[PDB]
């Protein structure tokens, strides 16, 4: 069982998670944060805690190398001795449903992980290329 | 100009484009076309011939290699004689910043994709290897 959290700014976690639900339906324990206008650095450090209260395997999506959702996520991430707490960033759609799609086949979010990165590259393709 | 259109499942665009207005404020020759439950294939191609009439040098980014965005806005892209579209999956936060910044440096399309691809895969990063 393995926790998703979207982190991102806007809306964006909101709209991905509708590509999601479009395209797969109402997934289990997968969350969105959206780091709205408004909103400090301490306010999704609060979200976050939330959210990974009763989780031992947790992967965070977070939209941009360096941004405050990745940033936050990251701080956090090394702060629980027994959670296992994955932090990407560049997320796509194919990251999402990646995750989505393979982590049954994990106990382990470390286990899962390769393989998100390995769709999220692959992903991305010009048309152009054939 | 180089227009940027946003195609991809349920309110995505919006989504992602709520996080460009936050980080960087309203930008022009930017759209998106949200991929809604309801809406046909034939719905986004006459969508996204609207977008197209008057401009000449367009980037299509979309959410997912293979799917209708991703489909609809490649079939379309070889249609145009004299009109520059290229057309990208694999949609991230990365890929959006790079063109917005960027494509004031270039006349044409093909050569603002490049640095976009580049910068996308740049953007996906596991936290654990820094």
């Amino acid at each position: 069982m393995i926790k998703i959290i979207i982190v991102a700014h806007g809306n964006f976690p909101d709209g991905i998670l509708s590509s999601l639900e479009l395209i797969a339906g109402h997934q289990e324990y997968v969350v969105g944060i959206n780091f709205i206008a408004g909103m400090s650095s301490n306010d999704v450090r609060v979200a976050l805690q939330r959210e990974v209260i009763d989780f031992k395997e947790i992967l965070v999506l977070t939209d941009l190398l360096g941004g405050t959702p990745f940033n936050v996520s990251s701080a956090l991430s090394v702060e629980y001795t027994d959670k296992k707490i994955k932090v990407l960033s560049g997320l796509n759609l194919s990251m999402l449903m990646e995750a989505v799609l393979s982590r049954t086949m994990f106990e382990h979010v470390d286990d899962l992980v390769d393989k998100v990165i390995t769709s999220s590259h692959e992903g991305i393709v010009d048309f152009s290329t054939c």
